[PDB]
């Protein structure tokens, strides 16, 4: 069973690549290294002892994607490729819509052309906007998205649903990730974006090891216990295993939706505290204005994935922080 | 004042081109002739005595669109280019999403690059799905779209809104057209799609003049007085004038939404009857199954456009049918 992983050098992909390779799947990566290093795929190979067939380029490049499908016999696709920062998306809507919508459209056109009809799409808790209920289930209504990133994910989910209307032999799996954090236990692979990290924990990790000065906490006036945002942090290794569970267990046509989270919500300040516990020292932080597009609180009821896929995310916030710091300590400038 | 009209050779565009040129605007067309003839632009020039600067190609072709903006000083863009059949869209979602979303994205990227920040977008009553209330106003909630065409229009409206969030110096005008019908009074220009017409009235016109055999009426079990679909038919010349009214009256930043309709709803059978009155003979029709994606009834309250733009569509269903038949009689195979 051969899996094409778009955005295959990124944070969640490389963890997923490991878990697929350890289960005996063959993995192919396409990535443009906009937010990742090719060295990450060398580290996947080192950890697993297994190859990742590497393609370098853009998923919007039809000729490149044609080559990928012509040269390989692909069973499944996991589509991670995308731009993913809520705040940046508000400032750069056309960059987000172009990259995110058109990568998906070029991919689907090539998949259809080759009769490859099994996809896992990397969706997001942001599709729920301001959550109609907490904890969020797969029955919680979607919409009211607050930012072009989240909007783009909901748009893509609808595109994919309409592919299955038009050709119900597809298997579409919409995985709504909450907030993945942490690093492979080896410390040889972890989160390493380009530029200043946009997500909270890679930033916090870098402040903890002295590579950045101060955690910027975006807003303390949300309707939450301490006023900072609340999120369902999930260990990236657990999230990676969730993808393997889909491919192990779903071998029929249909549209399948899962929330992938822990059901444990932590505030920004609580995250910092977990890191301070892992580091054994204070981690400087400052209260800053709200970041556009952020909502107050979102966390998952992941019952459905446990029943249907046999999967549960049980690594803890301390496992997340410790594994993150292990990676960052051993690799302070990343790859 | 120079107006770029994408899809500039199509049905509504060519009527609009006339009305702009008669008011002293300069017009530039980009079209790929997927659903139109270049001869239509010759007929615009003949009627007006004025030139249309013609570009042949795809709005998704960034190099072509760069040439258009580099070679011309554009004030306004009217973005008509799109695929527009509700039923076809259900069968061909990726064709629709690619053409419709990516044309809009390439256009916006080039417009931003050249600081051209005034757009009229061709939107649709389909964005309201099954209407929450009748008649529909601009306060009627959008969503619940039933088909990828309508979905694509609502998606594009959101993209455009997010452009204005990111750069509020834009002028975004979202015109939700109802159902345009008819032809310029000269009979030298009218609706001439490629292949079998997808819209009701060009099909009916062709049956009336003996070029098609039988009107296919899609469904007679809707919750309407006679069971067939009900729509707000608007004369294409009135609709064209509505575009000129926008450009004449809006010269400030912001997002402006208008429903463009008559407020008069007619069933499919009523449309056929108007054509039979115009033709002086029965026009054969058969009841067929529902077309996927169609809803029962939609018609507009266009108060807001009358107040804000000074515009009202008062040509009647008989004006529509007569002008259509005048065109089709004089041009039975179109252009
Ligand atoms: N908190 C999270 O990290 C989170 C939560 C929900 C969903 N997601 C989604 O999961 C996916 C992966 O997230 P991640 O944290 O691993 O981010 P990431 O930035 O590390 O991974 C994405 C990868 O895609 C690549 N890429 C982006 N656009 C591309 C294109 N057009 N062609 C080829 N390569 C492209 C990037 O270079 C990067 O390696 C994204 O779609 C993201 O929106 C992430
Ligand atoms: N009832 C209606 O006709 C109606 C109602 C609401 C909205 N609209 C919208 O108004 C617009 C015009 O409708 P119309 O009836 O004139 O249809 P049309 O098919 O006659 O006009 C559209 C034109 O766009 C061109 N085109 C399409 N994709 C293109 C691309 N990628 N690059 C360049 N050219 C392209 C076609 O060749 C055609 O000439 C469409 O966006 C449509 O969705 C139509
Ligand atoms: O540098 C940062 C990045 C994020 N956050 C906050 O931390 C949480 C998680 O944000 P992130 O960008 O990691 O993920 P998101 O929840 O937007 O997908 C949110 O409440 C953000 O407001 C923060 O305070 N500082
Ligand atoms: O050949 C046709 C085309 C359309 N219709 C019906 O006529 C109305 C207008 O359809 P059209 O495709 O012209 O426009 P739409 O309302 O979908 O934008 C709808 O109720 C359709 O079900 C029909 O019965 N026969
Ligand atoms: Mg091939
Ligand atoms: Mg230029």
């Amino acid at each position: 069973t051969t899996v094409l992983v778009t955005g295959g050098a990124g944070f969640i992909a490389t963890h997923t690549d490991i878990e697929l390779l350890n289960k005996g799947y063959d993995v192919i990566s396409v990535d443009n290294y906009g937010n990742s290093s090719p060295v990450a795929l060398e580290r996947v190979e080192q950890i697993t002892g297994k190859p990742v067939k590497r393609y370098d380029g853009d998923v919007r490049d039809e000729a490149l994607m044609e080559r990928v499908f012509a040269e390989n016999n692909i069973d499944w696709v996991i589509h991670f490729a995308g731009l993913k920062a809520v705040g940046e998306s508000v400032a750069k809507p056309i960059e987000y819509y172009d990259n995110n919508l058109y990568s998906t459209l070029v991919l689907l056109k090539v998949m259809k052309k080759h009769n490859v009809k099994k996809i896992i799409f990397s969706s997001s808790a942001t599709v729920y906007g301001t959550p109609k209920e907490l904890p969020i289930t797969e029955e919680t209504p979607t919409g009211g998205t607050t930012n072009p990133y989240g909007t783009s994910k909901l748009f893509q989910e609808q595109i994919l649903r309409d592919v299955h209307v038009a050709d119900p032999s597809w298997t579409i799996v919409l995985l709504r990730y909450f907030n993945p954090v942490g690093a492979h236990e080896s410390g040889l692979l972890g989160e390493d974006p380009k530029g200043i990290p946009a997500n909270l924990t890679p930033y916090v990790a870098k402040v903890a090891v002295g590579e950045l000065k101060e955690v910027q906490v975006y807003g303390d006036d949300y309707d939450t216990p301490d006023g900072t945002g609340v999120r369902d942090y999930i260990h990236v290794v657990d999230l990676a295993k969730g993808h393997v569970a889909v491919i192990d267990h779903i071998d029929k046509e249909g549209v399948f939706v899962y929330n992938l989270g822990t059901g444990h919500g932590y505030s920004v300040l609580e995250v910092i505290k977990a890191y301070e516990k892992a580091a054994g020292h204070p981690i400087p932080y400052a209260i800053k204005p709200r970041r556009p597009g952020d909502i107050a609180a979102c966390y998952a009821d992941a019952s459905k994935a446990e029943k249907e896929l046999g999967w549960k995310a049980e690594l803890t916030i301390d496992d997340m922080a410790a594994s993150s710091l292990n990676w960052q300590t051993k690799n302070p400038n990343g790859f």
